[PDB]
């Protein structure tokens, strides 16, 4: 009122402080990105630690530095070949000029006649995606604890004009302190207004993408909705053998809740899951405020999850030991980058 009052107000202003900075830092290296910010030589090639249809991921020790870092390398024309060189090129792009704690890290990228480098700050977790599949189902607390990190990714994320067209399990990551890393970013946007492109995953599709009158940042919330749900539930809200049923169930809009739901959570998610862009949760008067001060997130001290200093709701095995069992079975062969350019034109922007 006085003291009270002026207490929120300055902590509000600083908020408005470290957006606008935040902001500021981002804008510049998303203009004006940084680009081979490193070299192949650099690093000692440790092992691999897995490999995919683009290229591979391999960990590295930094020769000056002693770090370890996840490097994952990019065969140019398999990029090419699958179609994957606007999402690429995005990707990195979006990496390079993002900075926040539940966001994955970009240290170094670079790129060379044969692949695309991108040196990942090394992390040791499994996917937010298999853990649900195993534990079945998260408690209300838990999923909490997950959806938060969530909700201040999108607040920030949304104060850069981007839109996160890609919200799901598979997408988020738990770190060795049993907090969110998202992890995937081709399909995201800077975009101010609406736009029309239809991407991501059926299940988590908001209504008006589908129905492509255009749509904003709001669907990332609606998301947010289909997420909590999935967490709490053990499976998605809309689902069907085929995705123009999945649409049906989404557009129409008629959501199931499990009975073992609180109120609260009932409430947040019915406000979320909002079919009417314009009465959902997030995408009002008051943004992201809606959503963190609802009941459901009542117990929440979003400062103490921003500084994670709360206690995750496990943290992942893989530390201590493992007796082989942990892995098993991995290429490893040589690089050899060649002596000619290859698709130098399709990755000028790298």
């Amino acid at each position: 009122g006085n003291a009270a009052a002026a207490k929120k107000g300055s902590e509000q202003e600083s908020v408005k402080e470290f957006l606008a900075k935040a902001k500021e830092d981002f804008l510049k290296k998303w203009e004006t990105p940084s680009q081979n910010t490193a070299q192949l030589d650099q690093f000692d090639r440790i092992k691999t630690l897995g490999t995919g249809s683009f290229g591979r991921v391999m960990l590295v020790k930094h020769k000056e530095s002693g770090n370890h870092y996840a490097m994952k390398i990019l065969d140019k024309q398999k990029v090419v070949k699958l179609k994957q060189i606007e999402h690429t090129l995005n990707e990195k792009r979006i990496l390079q000029a993002v900075n926040f704690p539940f966001l994955v890290k970009l240290e170094f990228s670079f790129k060379d006649n044969s692949n695309l480098y991108m040196v990942m700050e090394y992390v040791a977790g499994g996917e937010m995606f298999s853990h649900l599949r195993r534990i079945g189902r998260f408690s209300e607390p838990h999923a909490r604890f997950y959806a938060a990190q969530i909700v201040l990714t999108f607040e920030y994320l949304h104060s850069l004009d981007l839109i996160y067209r890609d919200l799901k399990p598979e997408n988020l990551l738990i770190d060795q302190q049993g907090y969110i890393q998202v992890t995937d970013f081709g399909f995201a946007k800077r975009v101010k207004g609406r736009t029309w492109t239809l991407c991501g995953t059926p299940e988590y599709l908001a209504p008006e993408i589908i129905l492509s009158k255009g749509y904003n940042k709001a669907v990332d919330w609606w998301a947010l909705g289909v997420l909590i749900y999935q967490m709490a539930a053990g499976y998605p809200p809309f689902f069907a053998d085929q995705p123009i049923q999945i649409y049906e169930k989404i557009v129409s809009g008629k959501v199931r809740f499990p009975s073992h739901f609180s109120s609260d959570l009932k409430d947040l998610l019915r406000n979320l899951l909002q079919v009417d862009l314009t009465k959902r949760f997030g995408n009002l008067k008051n943004g992201v405020n809606d959503i963190k001060n609802h009941k459901w997130f009542a117990t929440t001290d979003w400062i103490a999850i921003y500084q994670r200093k709360v206690e995750a709701p496990f943290i992942p095995k893989f530390k201590g030991p493992g007796d082989t069992s942990n892995f098993d079975d991995y290429e490893e062969e040589e690089i050899r980058v060649s002596i000619n350019e290859k698709c130098g034109k399709e990755f000028t922007e790298f």
